């Protein structure tokens, strides 16, 4: 199977005067490349995919594809939806635009069954011939992709190569890699990046890496090289920022942190997302003081 | 405040050959009207709102509005989204089409904070001049509209007149009506229709009423007339079907039941929703046999 | 079946200088009787059963039995355990000491299966010839008595006449009384006292009644007399104190309130129970303010 | 600090004719010693502590101490309670009987606060001069020992040296060892033995090791020697038996498995524990077929 693994960043989407700040976006992606990131994830959850228009969806993928050309950095585009017909369209959309692969979140709100999840992803995988990474995050979607369903999709659809787990469930990560050790388990939960990698996970799709890409990059590759003491030390070091970056719903804290570090121009969200509380704004500001944040 | 209360039905959306069975849709609404229902809710969760096109959304609202024209039956149209700018558009859209009001689900997946939920619904309420009913279903959305946020929105916005609760939390229903007794609490969970009504709830948005509209309407009206013994008696009789209609994710069982009862011609869903398992197919069929199902 | 229903109080156990204040205990029980209570529950959870000696267990049961002589108030003694042989011993112990019935909590910590729970209660029920009330509180025990197991015990065991439910699950309360309407459902959660009674529950085992016995008694008796409007008015008025009495684990807040109202002499617990935070002490004091607290 | 770490077994307590089979108990302990186990845990949860008499508690402890004399195997005695005064007595009781340390479960059922948990364990730690390992298992106790409380207890009481975690929460295990790397994190969940060890945990208190002590011992010591690839291979292979051993509440499955392998004579529990269902009996028998089970 063709795969996209290693240290990866779920890109935030900076807004300026309510529109996508394109200059910014490209500059942020180049900053990721220059700090050892292996792939970037445009218009994912952290990029506020829910509140972007389809044309802004096209714009950010194209910018990501164009910025990583000539580099080893891959573009893993967010291309999921809770209606299979649209998810297939967004996948073909993502491929047509040069994405190296797609991250396709489990259908949200409408709670498909495991049989439905299988047919959903089976349709997406047969739509394009680029790698497909499943994304399981039940706290947001209301559904869970079972280990059996993930394994069946991995074995039945050739371009489905793994799953990004955001479920706080190291039991499930043992289950997945013990029964199907060929799949690429991807950490979608920054605080537990190292434990997932230490059990055979092959990368992270990180929120923290927006702010500290060099540290998330070093952690991942230490782990992939089985230097577990070095990876665990960074994982331990980063725990405080990993937790405070979810003081409020992601991506509210990470965008607040990026603004505090002068990496984005304005702290703008699209409703129903909003700026954090003032207590949290200060809490985020206090944790950042203990880390070294790379510039441009 | 202008309100829409009483026995209400979250209408299923029948498909035939992948298209909205428009004639069936109209016939199903007439069956609701003739069995004492007070309002119908087109293109809600039970209507597979997530997988309908915006023009199919329009068609079902228009069919619902005209089918109830000349009757007292009201149309509470589904018009929610997790992107505020889209939720405002669907609200004005629903008004334009003749809806008496809108049911607006809490933003799903992107987990807005309480501040964001407040701004989300305040933008929606200021979009139109028709009643707005909040819809709290945390198991689907990943977020909760707190009691304080519901009460604040009720007091600040003219058209926000209550909440449809589907959270299995009778405590919160006491919290809501004890601190704001003027609001319209609406049951969105058929099994506990009577306990919510007996505490001062003023209606139901029902899944079971698709199959048994006369039973759900009588239950609601017994309750509103303070004949709690008769409303509880129907609620107790309905428990078995109320539960089995969620053996799998709603609306997979209710559509199965409508097809088994010969009320729709084909048991078609739009992916990622699919037919139920064969064991649950048998369970729905067996529970249905103990209830009298009205024809057309 | 012989039953013990109505307004009932889970009695706190006052300590003075590390010993049971037996005269304060007596004063408290007499205060309960004179405010319309139908039964008292000595050495339950609210009475810190876990940290009392078996000899102090006897003292409090006997004091309760002696204090209720000449009145209609029954003694439903706490006599449960997670070891079946001990729970049977405590049951015979309770009868031998004059209790009218026993409240028997579901085995805690060791998580028996449904088959094990049935055999547990079947052994207890055959040990004595006084009424036995099941107590389901999964947040404390780690186990749940399923509706089927409760029903089986009610139908198979003569002294098992109902269940005290403290599970925040109004669905289960419908489930129970719809399939076995002859059983006595007793609310063990003060905040949802009225909805449980309105669904056919026949009493409450209350924490709040320690502080506000007249209000809990009136609520219950209005409800039993089918005066649902008055029962709901009291339930809504009590919501604030009903919630704050669980700001920390019961009985920490209720004892703090009993001390604040001058009803007990010392704010003493037995470890691992301790005084509340200084903020929760403050909140309890504020909330307490809004209610008229009967003296002796 | 003096510590007890490595591969450890939560010993089952075999019964024959309702009596502790003391002679099988000794035979089972010697089997653990001879298969590389570093410490044994008498009268814990897996040992059905709740249903043993205090005289059987002392008897099983003395057998454990006597069998491990002249060997490197330590006895970490179960000596916990939800009443601090009894837990202090049980601690003294354990020292008196020769135990090398105690495993002391968080108070169950009565849900003490963090402040109460602190004073509870501080009294126990100051009760004796032998190592104390905290035991956090919220699914059984109803309470959680927070990271802050564990850390405070570790720093303030010299004989408290770590915590056995049974909470399925790899985030918390990162939290613990990132903020206090000197403590001994011990796995209390067999399926995730490797991830806990790979993050710096120094041992396991295992259920599976009852049946496969050689495999659990090799797992732990591959891990302690940083041969993580070999430790992960054993963990992955044990996953199926690790999960099936909790098909029903522990220790019902492990005793069923021990009985199926001919390692104990009678499939006897003390109520409320009981034999498993016949479907789970068949499931346990089927998963066992894939492992080499060492005899006597
Ligand atoms: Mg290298
Ligand atoms: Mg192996």
């Amino acid at each position: 199977k063709n795969i996209i693994i290693g240290a990866m960043t779920a890109l935030i989407t900076p807004f300026k005067n309510g529109k996508v700040d394109e200059q910014s976006y490209a500059r942020l992606i180049k900053r990721q490349i220059e700090n050892g990131i292996d792939a970037v994830v445009p218009v994912g959850t952290t990029g506020e995919s829910a509140t972007l228009t389809h044309e802004e969806h096209r714009t950010c993928i194209e910018i990501a594809v164009e910025t990583c050309k000539g580099t080893k950095v891959k573009v893993l585009a967010g291309a999921g939806s809770n209606a299979t017909h649209e998810a297939v369209g967004l996948a073909k959309f993502a491929k047509e635009h040069g994405a190296d692969g797609i991250l396709s979140v489990a259908p949200f709100y409408n709670k498909p069954t495991q049989q439905g999840l299988y047919e959903h992803y089976k349709a997406i995988a047969q739509s394009v011939d680029i790698p497909v990474l499943l994304y399981n995050v039940p706290g947001r979607t209301g559904c869970e992709i079972s280990t059996d369903t993930i394994i069946k999709l991995f074995r039945d659809c050739e371009n489905i190569y793994g799953v990004k787990e955001a479920s706080g469930n190291i039991d499930k990560c043992v289950d997945l890699l013990a029964h199907e050790p060929r799949m690429m388990l991807i950490s979608g939960e920054d605080a537990i990046n190292y434990p997932i990698l230490s059990n055979g996970g092959k990368g992270v799709i990180s929120v923290t890496s927006n702010l500290l890409p060099d540290m998330i990059s070093a952690l991942t590759h230490f782990a992939l090289d089985e230097n577990y003491k070095e990876a665990k030390k960074i994982n331990d070091e980063l725990y405080n920022i990993n937790k405070i970056l979810f003081c409020e719903s992601n991506p509210i804290p990470i965008k607040t942190a990026m603004y505090l570090a002068g990496l984005i121009e304005s702290l703008e969200f699209r409703l129903p997302l909003c700026s954090p509380s003032k207590e949290n704004f200060a809490k985020i500001e206090e944790v950042m003081k203990k880390y070294k944040i790379k510039g441009f």
